[PDB]
């Protein structure tokens, strides 16, 4: 069995390599990499997203979302506050003013100490799930706005024809925005690139360990797990590394920089923090492997979670017993 002991791998794909999206999936699989739950992905030196970003800052963000927490230091809730619309421009601005800024401090495990140390104490404002793509339509290779459709590939494998559309979507973060414990709806794939700015943290569970993370989260949020029989998919627990090593839960952690490529596979659970300003592009992906994921994925049926219109037909084809319920809930 390749990557036994669920290591996240690093792979840097040739340009030749970098030409066939599904097959380097394919091969990244065939090392191992989905055990770890996130791989990293370095483009080949010669592959750029687009010219320059210097003509972003018009981009509205619609509602920036101030993430308030609730808990101690190391196992925590945090909840959205709607804020007043801002373009780019000004929330680059907000991200660098002495409130807002990236703290002083030596190194990468600095900063994590003192996120980790300092974040209930804050509530700094995330401009996250903006739908559209800083992809230059040029750009061939590992363009996220280009990939194939997760429709297509469920008609692929499946036979079944079924509405829907896949697109991405642009983050805007500051330093402590946070992405709370998570896997993708229907236990999806992920790939995520850090088009600018400052790094990204990622903390990540194996798929095959899953469930032990569920465990821990029920205990540790046990109003919220009585609630919901899958209220991590409302996307508002964080649980830090440290009490993640006193519960005995699997995990590995790795820093994501401007430039790079992260991968999550079905049933990876994550989570992580920005350093400073940054703008990440992201988007939902499935191959044949995830077809028996996305039967066995979770549901939220409580009414929090409330997802995208392309769910509904996953649900109904993959889950049709849990369809009623879940449909109940989205209604
Ligand atoms: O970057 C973020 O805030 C959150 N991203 C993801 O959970 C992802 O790409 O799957
Ligand atoms: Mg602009
Ligand atoms: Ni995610
Ligand atoms: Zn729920």
């Amino acid at each position: 069995a390749q990557n036994p002991n669920c290591n996240i791998m690093i792979f840097h794909p040739t340009k030749e390599e970098f030409n066939d999206f599904d097959k380097y999936i394919a091969y990244m699989e065939s090392q191992g990499a989905h055990r770890a739950g996130l791989a990293k992905i370095i483009p080949p030196k010669e592959w750029k997203a687009r010219e320059t970003y210097d003509n972003i800052s018009e981009i509205l963000i619609a509602t920036p979302l101030q993430q308030v927490a609730s808990g101690r230091a190391g196992v925590f809730t945090q909840y959205h506050k709607k804020k007043k619309a801002m373009t780019v421009g000004e929330y680059r601005h907000l991200a660098n003013s002495k409130k807002y800024q990236t703290p002083p401090h030596q190194n990468f495990e600095d900063l994590e100490r003192k996120y980790w140390k300092n974040r209930i104490y804050n509530s700094p404002i995330y401009g996250a799930d903006i739908s559209g793509s800083l992809f230059d339509e040029n750009t061939k290779q590992w363009n996220l706005g280009h990939l194939g459709t997760i429709q297509d590939l469920l008609e692929k494998e499946c036979g079944v024809v079924i509405e829907g559309v896949n697109t991405p979507y642009l983050y805007f973060g500051m330093w402590k925005t946070t992405f709370a414990w998570h896997t993708e709806d229907m236990d999806l794939y992920s790939i995520n690139y850090l088009h600018l700015g400052e790094p990204k943290t990622w903390y990540v569970v194996p798929p095959e360990h899953g469930q032990r993370l569920e465990r821990l989260a029920r205990e540790l949020f046990p109003g919220s797990s009585r609630g919901c029989g899958a209220f991590l998919r409302h996307k508002v627990a964080l649980i830090s590394p440290t009490v993640l090593k006193e519960n005995g839960i699997p995990f590995n952690r790795i820093t994501q920089e401007a430039g790079e490529f992260m991968v999550t596979f079905p049933y990876g659970y994550h989570a992580g923090f920005n350093h400073g300003f940054n703008c990440a592009e992201a988007i939902n992906f499935a191959t044949p492997r995830w077809i028996d994921y996305g039967k066995m994925a979770s549901q939220c049926s409580c009414g929090e979670a409330r997802v995208t219109f392309s769910m509904d037909a996953f649900v109904r084809i993959l889950q049709p017993e849990r369809y009623d319920l879940w449909k109940r809930g989205q209604d």
